[PDB]
């Protein structure tokens, strides 16, 4: 039985839905661990050795631990599951390093799925028909759950078309649905979170009468709450974007993560 190692929980879950136990699906950065800054352990290095295929996000998500994907099993490829996604830069001024959060998007969910289907099929061609069926079923499950939320979201008055968060985690969602983005820092890892970016967000929220700003499940709510105060806006609560929740939490699968976060967003806009 083949072993397919996913870099983090969101990719591992997508992969499990496509492979359904035809391969063993492992995960490097388990849920609750940070995919932006991770220390590969000795046990993790076993997972890396056992991998017949390695599935990474790319868009520099894994940049600080790519060095551990070395001394690999002969024939083991590293696949970038965001291939075909046009990158969005980390500069709020449009060039720069890529924003990695491409999975927060309905269109892109379909691309992650297709890339993973394609890679599994190249790895394990005797099961091509099963990966084919499974990928389509899962794509449809995603669409069936998430499309109605998009449909709701698209009714928003153009003046209110803003997703404002702490980390720049919704830039791909904004692009997918036709909203503008505002945030406090591009990526949670960066230890430099800047006064200028906070000042800018505050000024922009005032300018555009933006009513809500969120924080996320792996960062502090304190900046968002402060910005809310300074802008006469409201704190919108906690989104799930960077990791699956614990099994008994609200976002234990990728579909549940998208569904939770987009539900919470649309419940703010109306
Ligand atoms: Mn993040």
């Amino acid at each position: 039985k083949k072993v397919v190692l996913s870099s983090f929980s969101i990719i591992g879950d997508i992969t499990q839905n496509i492979a359904k136990d035809l391969v063993t699906v492992t995960t490097l950065v388990e849920a609750g661990n940070d995919a932006h800054s991770y220390q590969v352990t000795s046990a993790d290095a076993i997972k890396i050795q056992n991998a017949d295929l390695i599935l990474c996000n790319g868009l520099h998500l894994e940049e600080t631990y790519m060095k551990y994907f070395t001394n690999l099993k002969k024939g083991t490829k590293i696949i970038t599951v965001t291939d075909g996604i046009n990158p969005i830069g980390v500069s709020e001024d449009t060039d720069s390093e890529p924003n990695p959060h491409a999975w927060m998007s309905l269109t892109n969910a379909m691309i992650y799925i297709e890339n993973i289907r394609k890679a599994l099929t190249a790895l394990d061609p005797s099961n091509a028909k099963k990966y084919e069926l499974n990928a389509r079923e899962y794509s449809e499950k995603i669409r069936n759950s998430i499309l109605p939320l998009k449909t709701r979201i698209e009714k928003v008055d153009p003046e209110k078309r803003w997703f404002v968060t702490s980390e720049g985690c919704l830039v791909y969602l904004a692009e997918d649905f036709g909203f503008k983005s505002l945030y406090l820092w591009p990526i949670n890892s960066d230890s430099e979170r800047s006064p200028s970016m906070m000042r800018h967000a505050i000024n922009q929220m005032r300018s555009h009468k933006i009513k809500f700003i969120f924080s996320e499940s792996t960062n502090s709510d304190q900046p968002a709450k402060q910005v809310a105060y300074e802008t006469n806006a409201s704190y919108g609560g906690v989104l799930y974007v960077d990791s699956l929740s614990k099994p008994d939490g609200p976002a234990p699968t990728y579909l549940d993560l998208l569904r939770f976060s987009l539900t919470k967003i649309v419940d703010t806009l109306f």
